[PDB]
């Protein structure tokens, strides 16, 4: 039961947060000192019953408070969950109400604890890269199949120096929600700033959204000195912030 050192509620919030029944956000972090490979923010509009997913690029060039501009991924390295939460709140200028961190092991247990997740594979390029990544232990086929954790894991790690990987992560995560609604878990290696009891209460809601939507931060390669960063498009960032603050109903 993690507790951000930032207190009872996000410092980004002006009014008092209802535990509770009003709009909120969740940061998912997957690791695998150390760096986060999965970086997905979800905002949940209560009144609308809608959700918005955003993957923060591993290499996004952002200010890490107390550390200067750097790759987004290093935040969790320099300061763990709390530093990363700060970085996201500073960068997106929204409250991050909940965070859940996990290694990809816990991830794999979840998937076939659910008896696999539905995923429609479409690309031979992808089938091949996984084939090679895994030295043939994992071999996907085209079309709609139910993957087990090993297969889902491999799908979610595959990577050509940027992200589309984030797109695969959001794809499987929404698949997990879907597969979960047709029935702790646990629920074991998840570290959250949430109690399981509280978590359980959010499930009904999370599990009956009227729609899910992905958003995307666009940008460009910035390689000052053979060090790779993804420079964010500032106009797109501002738009995204404005859309996020709305869902949350802040500002
Ligand atoms: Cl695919």
């Amino acid at each position: 039961h993690v507790s951000l050192a930032r207190g009872e509620q996000s410092v980004k919030r002006i009014k008092e947060f209802d535990p509770g029944k009003d709009s909120f956000s969740v940061l998912l972090l997957g690791i695998d000192q150390a760096r986060s490979d999965a970086n997905v923010l979800v905002t949940f509009n209560r009144k609308e019953k809608t959700a918005k997913m955003l993957s923060i690029p591993r290499d996004a060039y952002v200010n890490i408070p107390g550390h200067g501009y750097d790759k987004f991924t290093h935040a969790h390295a320099y300061g763990g969950v709390d530093l990363t939460v700060k970085t996201v709140e500073e960068m997106l200028d929204i409250p991050v109400d909940y965070v859940v961190e996990s290694n990809f092991t816990a991830f794999e247990d979840v998937v076939n604890e659910l008896n696999g997740v539905k995923v429609t594979v479409k690309s031979d390029k992808v089938i091949q890269q996984i084939k090679k990544d895994t030295k043939g232990k994992v071999v996907l086929q085209k079309g709609t199949h139910t993957l087990d954790g090993e297969e889902a894991l491999a799908y979610v790690r595959t990577r050509k120096s940027d992200l589309l990987r984030g797109q695969r992560q959001m794809e499987v995560l929404s698949a997990i929600i879907d597969k979960s609604k047709s029935l702790d878990t646990m629920g074991q290696n998840l570290k959250m700033n949430l109690s399981l009891k509280d978590a359980i209460g959010l499930f009904p809601f999370i599990t009956s959204l009227k729609s899910v939507e992905s958003i995307q931060l666009t940008g460009y390669d910035y390689e000052p000195a053979g060090v790779y960063y993804f420079k964010l498009n500032q106009q797109k960032l501002q738009e995204v912030k404005k859309e996020l603050q709305n869902d949350l109903g802040v500002l």
